[PDB]
């Protein structure tokens, strides 16, 4: 795992400054396509992607498992939706499917955690059925996290060797927006109140319950904020530990990422604690609805390219941002050239 | 054209009301997929797309023409790159063109008035060899708005026989953002230095001429803002003008239509004042980085979906979200249904 975090590759600076004078070449005024250049010129700073912004197959990892805390009454939803929602993932009819199908990507969903038999289709990864319940002490011990966020990691840069050269990350998990708000707030140093919301629906008077209990799992478990593994595995869940997985394996790889809501924010935000290393490897896709959203984003310093008032979690948002960046390579090798049609600007 | 303006339909409420329904039971927390259901239900009730979400074939419009104000020296691009990049629409070379591609859409070059020999391969619509200076006179007479309004509606609803279902709109005009933002203050009653921006990099220190030929347009042709035909011939544009008109002509034909940025915005504002029931029909595409964007989104009540920086217009964002509206209808036809897993949530 040392290791792993030692050999994340920097960016390569010599094919960015080759991106950029192509792009300033192209058929339009000079950064007039503005937040897609800065996004072409990204990836082709990427050494996974060869030099150059390109999109061969891509893969949504959707990390699925139960939590404790889901009985403090945080949630909504029968427990048993993690259960069956992964394995509707299997028959493509939720929604990450179908917008991962629209985008030409595949679905990989994995267990690492679901409270339930294992389900045929699905790739055990396991830790065990469900996560502690971190109002009362921690997620998980610290091997655990280590050791789920290095096998996560080499399942996702093995993908790299089958063509896959763009991820997103999703997760499935009946009450995580609880620990996920728990992360937010000791990373950011917020108070509860300002990153608990409502999650899949929850009313507006089980709230306060709910910013109490985020309340309860910082005070008794005492994570410290530099030390973004010991915060995963004390006010975590497998689902968050195998997101954070997901990132470092495709920043070891040197490819990009796509980040999906506010579970996925929590994730990255210990992801770069952990390695800061893996910063420029991300990349966000849409704003979610989520309250502390706005909190977590400011953080990474990201600002999303889409806004839907999307909440639904699963990867979904990441699905929606792929044609973005086929389009930034699209209008990389596919435009035409200034000097080509004698074309001269100031 | 009073016709046409009389016959355009109402939205079927009907039809969106058992959208609604059918949204709601997918599997997912109701509501959770955000602006994506409610652009599946204004879509289901375009009379045009038969009771449902979908789309069939794609065409972007791209309006060309050029303008007397360019000898005002409000733009930094020589004045054949209209014709240059016309030319360059029908060799597949152009950001639009590119980005139409990767959506699957057909691109339509009309040339509306450009100051050049005729361009072979352009569909050929046009006025005049360019329009009038707007800082000293109209940019056309109202009749010549009328009849390019009408020609256009019918171009454009025609489409519709032969499949397309989903329209973009964009345009190419060398110093048409001068125009655009006369429109933009006449109709907001914004001052013209709220609304002037850079266009295509015009360098900071010009700016100050480039407000005081807007506000020249103004008092010199003395608009009525209550009269969005008398605006648009006055302190228009052909480009404008023919924008304006596909509109119209999707909102006649009961289809929707994708803005593009600022000078769409303009047109769009026209249209929904010669006719309100237009407003409907129109979807935003983008955040235009251009200054005025703001407030002309403000007056027409529309909050983008994406957030690019982009300002090359050529109706390239209204081709980056085709597969936004591509997906509401995927989610809409493909997702399956909570009951059919037994999945009972508050």
């Amino acid at each position: 795992l040392h290791a792993l975090l030692r050999d994340i590759p920097a960016p390569d600076a010599e094919a960015m400054a080759r991106t950029q004078q192509h792009i300033d070449g192209l058929l339009k005024p000079p950064g007039s396509l503005g937040r897609l250049e800065t996004l072409a010129v990204q990836l082709a700073g990427m050494p996974g992607l060869n030099g150059t912004p390109q999109v061969g197959e891509k893969a949504v990892l959707v990390m699925c498992a139960d939590h404790g805390v889901w009985d403090e009454g945080v949630a909504v939803s029968p427990k048993i939706v993690t259960a069956i929602q992964a394995a509707n993932m299997t028959r493509g009819t939720t929604g990450v499917c179908v917008l991962a199908a629209q985008a030409g990507a595949k679905v990989h969903v994995i267990d690492v955690g679901i409270d339930a038999e294992p389900i045929p289709g699905v790739v055990n990864m396991r830790v065990a059925r469900g996560c502690g319940n971190i109002a009362v002490g921690p997620a998980m011990s610290r091997l655990q996290a280590e050791a789920l966020l290095l096998e996560v990691s080499r399942y996702t840069c093995d993908l790299a060797q089958r063509g896959v050269t763009l991820f997103g990350v999703g997760e499935l998990g009946m009450a995580n927006t609880t620990p996920a708000a728990a992360m937010v707030s000791v990373f950011t140093g917020s108070d509860a109140k300002e990153v608990v919301g409502i999650g899949a629906n929850l009313p507006p008077s089980r709230i306060d319950n709910k910013v109490d209990v985020v309340r309860r799992a910082i005070a008794i478990n005492q994570p410290n904020p530099r030390d973004g593994i010991d915060v995963l595995s004390k006010v975590g869940g497998f689902d968050l530990v195998g997101m954070t997985g997901v990132m470092l394996g495709a920043a070891r790889c040197g490819l990009p990422v796509l980040l999906d809501g506010f579970l996925s924010y929590s994730a990255a935000l210990a992801a770069c604690q952990i390695a800061p290393a893996v910063r420029p490897y991300l990349i966000p896709s849409h704003f979610s609805a989520e309250k502390g959203a706005r909190i977590a984003l400011a953080h990474l310093s990201m600002e999303p390219y889409l806004h839907m008032a999307m909440r639904l979690g699963e990867g979904s948002g990441a699905a929606l941002a792929m044609p973005i960046v086929e389009a930034a390579c699209a209008m990389f090798h596919n435009m035409g050239e200034l000097a080509a049609s004698n074309i001269v600007l100031p």
